[PDB]
């Protein structure tokens, strides 16, 4: 991007700014456009653009100004070719995976996956008779196995991994994908550009919920992948169809947010990190995942890739169900509810907050137990936080 | 809605309000509420939420209080059971599509389509293997014939029609349909829930692109599908999962704006009729398409369903490509660009606007003559846009 | 503005907008700029601009983009040569007073004021030893003597007045005022750039409470100001100081809001007189203010200047305090609260309203009875508003 | 504010919000309200309201829930009893001072002072008759000794100084002036609650230009007061009447941005700092001024009443008026303009920023050297701003 600007921060504030718009102003901030098309001056303009002579959006599903900077600025974090955003990240995973996966291809995916994104490949995509291999994060073997047996189409998964943090070794897997002519997609949205590049270390594509940390203000929706032009492209059509567009507003909420990324995950990482040892120590604590400790599993992994391990702390506590939710009744911080990343610090009860519809048995199925407990660290001061977390021990 | 309100205009003005927001305030506004998700004061409330004894949208994408109540609001204009609103007009169909569709289903639509539309039942449906069936909007036989000879799911189609403006017996049709046991869908974006209501005749599911005429502000993207609750949930449920929630401050504007959509939609009425006669009594004027005249085809059934015929008007120009072309040219109010009803005028050629990627012959393959003119009356005043038209052709 | 419009309301949507924005853009609305500063490329510019040899805002206080369009829109219809624009009527009122007006000044008024601009002239102004003179709005002798008397530097009113809607025959008193050298400023708020062009009736400058009718929805707060350069400019340096600017976004609204001012204007205008007529003739009515009746004092006057009568109507119930609240208390449409201009309908009492600080003799001194009753006609449909007054009107 | 929250990080996240609203919502953010008047359900609660029995704005101008958070939540910072809102910290400044000074009541302020601040006590005050006396900030004898010649009204001064950012031993001040019965009001802006509690030392009010730090984000103009109830309110009411309200989606941007207020706080303070040292280092570096290091004269008070120094330092280049601008031309990171402590950084030329209206020699009067530079450090990376400084000097 620029020259004069080598750190991330320094980028996530003035990536697809400092220099241009191409909206021209005098302005520090970019202009929030609220249009809902755009008008030639003359048809013979108009031929022009639909000769792909002249630029323009033609109609505002099809971009925005106030949008394209976000695109780049994310673009230059990610070091991508381009960025696209949709209305969430739901939208993104979702578009991306009817994008590149024909019909009856075949995709790979972990075991440990975002709630929703598992129901749409286990009941939308088989529709289009697309058929998937459930695999865990660090059976490579499987992945391998599986690479041969059938003809992948592409390889999916997040890491930092959801809700025990699993991480992938990215640059191992996109290799052995990348042998068999798979894609390899990642969803980095815990870990976030600052603390990875998923696309350095070989992945295809990568994309973020926004709507968490790279907003991280509680207060937007919004979804977005980055990778080579000639990928991304294919998706950002068929977004033109079914139509996601993000509206200005949210996409100026994110920039703002962004404009303190680096500030904010530090941080995070930091009262992650410690918080999760001080928890790991504590007796009523009977486990705690986080990359950032040596008991994770791929810690070696999450050093090898990573620079930072988040802000999310999970945790089982040294109780049941019941006793559980007492725990967390106790806090007077987080706030309870799902997301995650912004601010404001959060936790909730997996087992509860979205698995109560499954029954008891089903629930350890995917390892969540009515133990489990999901802590997003917001950007509060670490003593107010700690303090808090363990006199809300103190209750048991 | 209410008891003292009967007129339309008072709906679209305090529908979903002026009685409750579920929000309280003593603002007389709705509140903007910019939040990425829900909390919950402790465990106990959770779980009767997640048991359905509480009330609450758990995350954005789930729903927003701000968005109910245009939500409501439509839902009352519209007089439906329920109504959901989308990111944009294409997500709401492009949904409502793989919603109800099922996989090797068929649906049945008629042959004059938004574009994009067209596209996405030709590529992407094929695609969960959904085969279709093109009829002629009036062609009420082969929707019959077809009635009978497969397995109709559901028949798509909007009326009035673009650019075109057939119209569809909805009444009629939603007969045929019934019968048969398919689903009737209309899009009365062009219509407007003030000029009719499809729902009243019959139809199932009557979805609008907000974008145009509901926000009329050309500053906004959104889609809407209301109808039966037993439906419109059916849909819910995949949008959530999609993921493409529209932003609240989106959902605020449209309400702004519907607060004038009688005053609007009136003054559009009639200035497109009268423009509409003036120009089809002009010798340069080869053809003019508008329900409100007699010329019209379907427009004793125009008469029979509406109560207005909506502010676009197309009409052909008696000159070639180029001569079309120097006519819009020389237009000076309204504004070459897709999109319509909003305050503004806007004018284009669809044979250049968005058929322009088509070959000359391929274009007259539904009609689409370098002659056609699309005409979206703003609501400025009429002696000024009559005035400029006129002007406009005597440079010919 | 332009020639092709003529017609007030081509005006209100395209004024400053249609041909430029000096802020380029293929977008049809105009774009909201978010920022406290404007940078400039490199010393030299700073310089050039500093010494009148470029254009910028300098500061967000200075101007802004997004505003400059509303302000130019605003002087088109008022047909002015420059306007200027607050965070709230109050405030232009208020700086415009201590910036035209010196000190130990003199400045006439009539009695019919806003209760606040009321206090700021008797409670203010004097601190700077500028004293005033109270005239009835009609007696134009007064006015002529207290001309003769001391040496006016202004005469300020609004017409029309409030809550007895009295008129001021303008062109008669700008000609005794110029004759004195003193300055006529009219606040014809209730009467809106539509209704009547003060400025064109010989007025020096105009000013309205965006904050009404302007934006007419009830969301936004916005004074503004009006009139030739030599003047407005005085006031706006004093303006860029007390640093009273106002928000782009609410800017915006407003633009968006002016886009259907003639189509609201006009309904309210009718809705206004038919129920005015209605009321009128009505058993339990008292009396009746509304210009556009002949019952009216100063209604040739209103007829001669004034081609509308707003929305507001102003009535003494046949009844006392308690009674005329009950009258109120029974209404279902209109929203009980100061303000006024705005889609929804709204109504009060001044007695308590704005005067229930003052005794019930005091409150007479202003002609204020527990009787009066003022009522801002929204927007809604006149039958579904009429027939809600009048069912009210039999709860007595 | 809360027991569990104690560090000002914590409480600038929750402050106003984590307990209640008295908005009710299950939303994590607060909900930005966009009303121009507030209604009452019945005229009895008007009644009671009016007659002080019931909560209630009344008027958008005297208030609003999105606002009274922001309100609230700067109260806790400044660990005071109320703070009120303006729409800018010239309006603040300003209005405080017509509020408290009485009128032929006379003043004391240090001789460094915002330009525009000087303006309105050298033009606007001596109108009601207002006397001032200028002192050096240091020059405690001046006040102690003015205290006694004259009745000082309130002696009014910014610490950290502007743009030499001389410091005040408030402490010490606001002894001599309390004994004189004087009042004691302190513009912290470049200061910031984060680094330093005037109130907590004694002074009576303190004010911001939350268009600076607060917001931090170059996107937004809002001043603020805080302090005494008993003292604030005098200052709310006139406030009421100049009418200066801060429009909601202001306020909500601020809150928002405050959400990172002693990140970012933390991360300029340090910049600076190093920087400034750094700087005071160079050959090419005349001179520099920062609270931070001992080369400034009140750098003991400096540490004896603040955490910190704030992100903004002063320096003279060795060189002239035009070598000067070369430097400032050359930097590539920082924006040229007014304003400061947004994430971006910025640097200007006072002398030409806004001194350039004077003469040369006029110029000196205050010590504005054609050689000073003023630089508002940013959020961005140390290392890339001090390389690009650095860089920006071997160009000379
Ligand atoms: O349960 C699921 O898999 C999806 S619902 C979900 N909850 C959270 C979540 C909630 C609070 C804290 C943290 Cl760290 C995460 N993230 O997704
Ligand atoms: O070609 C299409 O149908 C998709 S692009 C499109 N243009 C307009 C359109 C543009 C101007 C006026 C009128 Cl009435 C309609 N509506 O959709
Ligand atoms: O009482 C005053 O003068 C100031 S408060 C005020 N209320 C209204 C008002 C309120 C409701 C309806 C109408 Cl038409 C006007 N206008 O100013
Ligand atoms: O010059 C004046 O007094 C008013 S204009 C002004 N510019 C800056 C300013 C500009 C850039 C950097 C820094 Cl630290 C301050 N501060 O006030
Ligand atoms: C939270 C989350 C999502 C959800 O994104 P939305 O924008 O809220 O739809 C998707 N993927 C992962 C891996 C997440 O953690
Ligand atoms: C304009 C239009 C659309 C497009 O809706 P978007 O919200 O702009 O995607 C869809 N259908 C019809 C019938 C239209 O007229
Ligand atoms: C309503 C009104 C005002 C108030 O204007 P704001 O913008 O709400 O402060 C001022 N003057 C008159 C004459 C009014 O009628
Ligand atoms: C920057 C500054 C101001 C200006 O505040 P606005 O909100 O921009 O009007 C006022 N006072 C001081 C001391 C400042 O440094």
């Amino acid at each position: 991007y620029a020259s004069f600007l080598n750190s991330d921060g320094s980028v996530a504030i003035h990536a697809g700014e400092r220099l241009g718009r191409g909206i021209v102003t005098d302005a520090i901030t970019t202009p929030v456009v609220n249009t809902s098309a755009y008008f030639f001056n003359k048809t013979s303009e108009l031929i022009d653009f639909k000769e792909k002579r002249r630029a323009s959006f033609e109609y505002g599903r099809y971009g925005n100004p106030t949008t394209v900077v976000l695109e780049e600025k994310i673009s230059a974090l990610e070091g991508a070719e381009s960025t696209l955003l949709m209305a969430s990240g739901m939208c993104a995973s979702t578009v991306m995976l009817l994008a590149l996966v024909p019909a009856g291809g075949h995709i790979v995916t972990t075991t440990d996956c975002y709630r929703k994104t598992r129901i749409f490949i286990e009941t939308i995509l088989p529709k289009m008779g697309i058929t998937a291999t459930v695999i865990d994060p660090a059976d490579v073997g499987a992945l391998e196995l599986a690479l041969n047996q059938k003809k992948v189409n592409l390889f999916f998964t997040e890491s930092p991994t959801n809700p025990f943090l699993r991480c992938v070794d990215i640059e191992l897997v996109s290799k052995l994908c990348h042998e068999k002519g798979a894609l390899v997609c990642i969803d980095g949205t815990f870990a976030t550009p600052l603390n990875q590049k998923a696309l350095a270390l070989g992945a295809d594509l990568v994309l973020h919920s926004a709507t968490k940390f790279l907003g991280g203000h509680n207060d937007v929706l919004a979804g977005c992948i980055s990778g080579p032009l000639k990928l991304v492209s294919e998706i950002r059509n068929l977004h033109h169809i079914l139509g996601g567009a993000l509206n200005p507003n949210a996409a100026y909420l994110i920039i703002r947010g962004m404009k303190t990324l680096h500030l904010r995950v530090q941080q995070q990482n930091s009262t992650a990190l410690r918080m999760a040892e001080i928890l790991e120590a504590h007796p009523k604590v009977r486990h705690v995942y986080y990359p950032g400790l040596q008991s994770h599993p791929e810690h070696h992994i999450a050093k090898k890739q990573m620079t930072g391990f988040g802000g999310a702390v999970s945790f089982e506590v040294d109780g049941d169900l019941l006793t559980t939710a007492k725990f967390v009744d106790a806090l007077k911080i987080p706030y309870i509810a799902p997301s995650f990343g912004g601010c404001e610090s959060i936790v909730d009860q997996p087992a509860i907050m979205s698995y109560w519809d499954l029954s008891q048995s089903d629930r350890a199925k995917y390892g969540i137990m009515d133990n489990l407990v999901r802590f997003s660290f917001g950007v509060e001061d670490f003593d107010d936080l700690k303090a808090d977390i363990l006199q809300a021990l103190d209750s048991i």
